[PDB]
């Protein structure tokens, strides 16, 4: 039956989980205290695995936006803002975008997956070109196949395949060059100021995701389009609440004279519910705050570099030379050995993101630190006690 | 540019503002009182537009749950169920969903709109069959272009069609029929006690879209497929929170044996943040008073026949002969008509949804009535005399 397709899928998962101990993709925090500590498997556990980069999740002003809004709001919406209505928030958080990425247009969408999947489909037409990263990202990917446009990928991270690639289009159609900020399997950082001269010297529009970024690249935390100084020059920003925010929804964001049209026309913001009142309001007092959240951005580059700096000096092999983004990734040598090392690290009180493959190339397996504004230095000190015992532990270093 | 595409749309839009007063593309609603009750333009306005039947949105209880997870888990979630881990509430949200249909499977997505884009996608692959009514919601076409299967639309409500073009396909390969138990234009039940003894017949997977009727129809209040004796015989129920539940939300629900391993391949399920602290302890809280809310029930049905009754007795021409669901529909001459009946409804103190080309068949222009289990009889009476009004002033009946 439909099921059937699955079948390899079923036995690889499961031949997995008979290989290890704990599974990976079914992690539960049952209790919790703060952004950088749960219980997990009954055992207080330093958060190392999560996407709550500036800390968001319990701010007392976060809190008590998001608890007002249920009470004087309710815990729903009308249904689709266009046809059914919605409340003033959806204004006012598509204002506080407007403010803090300095644009005169802004759309909020239900998830950072959906703005990518709606703009990406919704921009590039039948004869029109979308020209993206070969390794990008998922919901990318997913807008190019739910659009009619061409699909145009270029080598992982360099400019000069993205010159040529663009180079050889037919030079009429309207081209939408697509490209993430930071690449987050590793940590790195896209060459964005080298490829949007590419990509502006053939005539194509830039979408850059800024997903990884969101509250601390850039003077105004913008993203790594902000920090390399192509403020104005880029056409649409994509990002999510999901991560520095502290909540679900997506966005884009422009300075297009005609971005308004895209709400006319984009068939995942039609069609899909507006956010809670709940959610409008923590998003809006998030983003409000990240603007000036100076002290947090702080604590978050300063753990980065000393976990990066801490782990590299203890000879664990790093995605990246240098501290560039507050993913921190650790190479391991083979499936078995990234494994014992995740559990290791787990049974001793710390939880960290797993990747192996086909979630990452074959031949590449991760450990993913993603940094948090809140973590102290103690944790920080801490966490790389934990990495040094359990490599020791399983022989990694 | 990729924006010169839309150049269309604006003019049309445009035009369209230009011959009305209020734009119904933009309704806000500034304060409110109640799931049937708010302030739009200054006025106390009857919400009679909105899809809130089970008024769940102010329940004590349901508010209560959101506020006190916004306490104890915080704003947001640290990534894809999957690969960041979640909190404990996911699974019980969908142990909740389990209980509410009586499936052994179930599996929440961040909208209603990701699961039907998701399930449709993922199930049916390439050589492979998603049969529709060509009259579907748009997320379900969505899902068919996010697939690489075939497409198969049959005339819209016509059994005999849904046989034709089935029976006329290739018999091995697998094949996904894809069912709404409401239509929810006009407010009419699907025959769907008829079309899946057809769907099999020929061998093919139901899935049946219970978006607008959950909490009900059927003993249960399960929707449709329940109330028409189907209980066993529907492989897959897809639906929404953002209706009757009253937060965001989407799930899919099957007793297939292999359900799980849809979590392993579907990319709008891995790819996106679970949902908030708030929004799931909405849903799980609204979702266990669902199954016992008999009362609500009860007030949502005698409110629809009351309106629907009284409009069909004034003499309006409705979508319906019979009140068939919560939807009533009131059918009007043309575009101009639609539009000062509209106004002249929300000028007076009613809010309702105005449907007109390309959003309806050209030659259909409707205004529907979705009502709520808090309608109070007195609230139906009051909006029955305000269509009178607003009718008989501009020139409907
Ligand atoms: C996080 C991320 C997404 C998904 O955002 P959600 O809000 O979790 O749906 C999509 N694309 C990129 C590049 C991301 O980083
Ligand atoms: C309401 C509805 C949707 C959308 O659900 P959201 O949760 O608002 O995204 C999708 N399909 C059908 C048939 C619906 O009725």
């Amino acid at each position: 039956d439909l099921l059937s397709k699955f079948d390899g899928l079923i036995a690889e998962r499961q031949k997995l989980l008979d290989s290890g101990v704990t599974d990976p993709f079914a992690i539960v925090m049952e209790q919790v205290k703060s952004p950088t500590e749960a219980v997990i498997r009954g055992k207080d556990t330093i958060l190392l695995g999560t996407y709550n980069y500036m800390g968001m999740t319990f701010d007392p002003d976060v809190i008590a936006a998001g608890k007002e809004a249920l009470e004087k709001f309710g815990s729903g919406t009308y249904g689709s803002r266009m046809l059914n209505g919605t409340f003033h928030d959806h204004m006012e958080v598509e204002q506080a975008l407007r403010d803090f990425y300095g644009t005169t247009g802004a759309i909020v969408f239900s998830t950072g997956y959906m703005a990518n999947l709606g703009i990406i489909s919704t921009l590039a037409g039948k004869g029109e070109y979308v020209i993206l990263d070969a390794d990008s990202h998922a919901s990318i990917y997913d807008g190019c196949q739910q659009g009619n446009a061409e699909i145009v990928r270029f080598r992982h991270n360099s400019v000069e395949d993205l010159d040529k690639r663009l180079g050889r289009l037919p030079k009429e159609p309207a081209k939408l060059v697509v490209l993430e900020g930071v690449y987050s399997m590793l940590g790195d950082i896209a060459p964005l100021k080298e490829m949007v001269a590419v990509a502006k010297k053939h005539g194509a529009m830039v979408l850059v995701d800024e997903a990884h970024s969101m509250g601390f690249f850039g003077p105004n935390g913008r993203g790594v389009y902000e920090a390399q100084g192509l403020e104005g020059q880029i056409d649409f920003v994509v990002g999510t609440f999901s991560k520095s925010v502290g909540t679900v929804g997506g966005f884009v964001v422009s300075n297009h004279p005609k971005f308004e049209a895209v709400r006319l026309a984009c068939r995942p913001y039609i069609f899909t519910a507006s956010l809670p009142p709940s959610v409008v309001a923590t998003a809006t007092t998030s983003i409000r705050k990240l603007m000036t959240a100076h002290e947090k951005r702080e604590r978050l580059w300063s753990n980065a570099r000393a976990l990066h700096g801490g782990l590299k000096a203890m000879g664990f092999r790093l995605g990246t030379e240098t501290c560039d983004s507050a993913i921190v990734a650790v190479m391991l040598e083979d499936q078995e050995q990234a494994a014992m090392m995740w559990q290791a690290l787990l049974d001793g009180g710390l939880y960290v993101n797993m990747a192996r493959p086909p979630a990452t190339p074959a031949g590449t397996f991760l450990l993913r630190c993603s940094i948090c504004a809140e973590h102290t230095p103690a944790q920080i000190q801490t966490v790389l006690g934990m990495f040094q015992a359990a490599g020791r532990a399983v022989g990694v270093i």
